[PDB]
């Protein structure tokens, strides 16, 4: 089973597959724990009630998106290592509906290389 | 075996892999039809023979392109539901190298979540 | 195993995951051959020490990217064909810090369709 998580915004709520072990912690404040070091990829959807998001990973930030309509993919592929914390913050959820905005991460392949 | 379709432009055809059951089905008009709920990743390359391409789901525009030269990727990574019909249209065909022009879709992971 | 490699600009060097048959092979000047048949997603991130960097294939420029800040993903996803060359390349390596710079490649699905 592949390690998925996904974080609604209506709910404020984490929900993550059962695969075995856990490749991700969900943490409060829609923070995520990485927990195996791995190429991940992270997806998600804005969609207005222009906004702004960020994507950050620990103090870094990932990335910046800004529109006017939906963002129907932030995020992009990375490389996470065990500890790492990942967050998505808006600059005002005011803006955005919550209904329809969620974000998630999938984990492509575990580091083990040369 | 992964699920994947890929629709080339100069046959206007479709091809998917044979893991059954199908996670998509062939529609006419270079639709796709997406019979599981799940994580799906879009790819594609446009050459030109500027052109602008638009990626659609359902009355959705997920995404609009434009350029003068190449895209060697089109799309995304997006959550798709079972009935959801996805499109790429051209702003004129005429503009576009069929023989090097096709779009495609990987099966990710379903969506078993918490 | 998933088929992964990856380049580190510190150590000019290729390594990759333990799987059999090898889906690429590392060559030298920080190329890498596809061996197979696939669809590839490659990712990436370069650090400034406004630089810019190009990933290509064969001759084809797939990409350009410019930025005066980290790029926390570089590349996207293509199908290549066995032989293909990818190559990542910078305007100047000087405007670059090598110590968190590295670009990869990971085997999402053969090409085995219709």
């Amino acid at each position: 089973k592949p390690c998925l998580a996904k974080f609604e915004l209506l709910t404020s709520k984490w929900q993550m597959t059962s695969r075995k072990p856990p490749c991700v912690n969900s943490l409060p404040e829609g923070k995520l724990k990485i927990l195996q070091d791995g190429l991940y990829l992270i997806y998600g959807q804005v969609a207005p009630s222009p906004f702004a998001v960020q994507l950050r990973k620990n103090e870094a930030m990932l990335q910046t998106l800004t529109s006017n309509s939906t963002i129907y993919d932030v995020g992009g592929t990375y490389e996470f290592h065990a500890g790492d914390i990942i967050d998505l913050i808006f600059d005002d959820e005011h803006q955005v509906l919550k209904n329809n905005t969620y974000w998630g991460i999938v984990l492509l392949a575990n580091l083990f290389i040369s």
